[PDB]
Parts: structure tokens; sequence; C-alpha cells
């Protein structure tokens, strides 16, 4: 509260530890369903149902634009590529396990990386 603070944990490192993790996605073997936005000229259902498209090319951008107020809003639109995959996807099919694969090797890095 007013005048009252727990001590302040080091944040110096987040921009730079989150551009590591996010390279780290970058170049794992199954990203490439959400490597660059859905073309929503050409992939039907996508714009209505998808409220708010999310993939690694626009997180990198709001990354290196200072767009990132704290890792948190970070890993709330890695987690939104994801949950995404999930809502238009079916979970047997190559992107649906995509998905499921990236978003286990997000959470783990997200872990030992901060927690």
């Amino acid at each position: 509260s007013m005048s009252v603070k727990k001590p302040k944990r080091d944040d110096s490192k987040d921009l730079a530890l989150c551009s590591m993790i996010l390279t780290e996605m970058e170049t794992h073997e199954d990203a490439w369903p959400f490597l660059l936005p859905v073309n929503l000229k050409l992939v039907p259902g996508y714009k209505k149902v998808i409220k708010k498209p999310m993939d690694f090319s626009t997180i990198r951008e709001k990354l290196s634009s200072g767009q990132y107020p704290n890792l948190e809003t970070f890993a709330l639109d890695v987690r939104l590529v994801f949950d995404n995959c999930e809502t238009f996807n079916e979970d047997d099919s190559d992107i649906g396990r995509a998905g499921h694969n990236m978003r286990k090797y997000f959470e783990k890095k997200w872990t030992d990386t901060f927690k």
C-alpha cells in the first residue's frame, strides 16, 4: 500500500530473457503453424471465430518495440497463440498436436527461467 512495498525483484534481464525464450520457440520444428499471422482472407471462419489473433512474429515485433509492460503481458500473448490454436483445430491434427507440444515447451522454459 502507500509507502509499504515488498522488496524489489530484479526485472532488468526480463526483456533479454523473454527474447531468448521467443527465439527458442521460433526455432522449434513444430513452430510452423505459429510463425506468421493466419491469413484472414484465405482461412474461412478464422476472422469471425478468433477474436484476438496472435502469432510469434507479432509477439516479436511487440517485444522489440516496448509494447509489453511486464513479463506477464508477454506470457498472456504466447498463451493466446495456443489457446487460439485449440479453439480452431482438432487435438488429433498436425496443427492441434503442434500447439500442445509448443505450449508444453513454452511452459517449461517459463518455469525454469522465472520460477
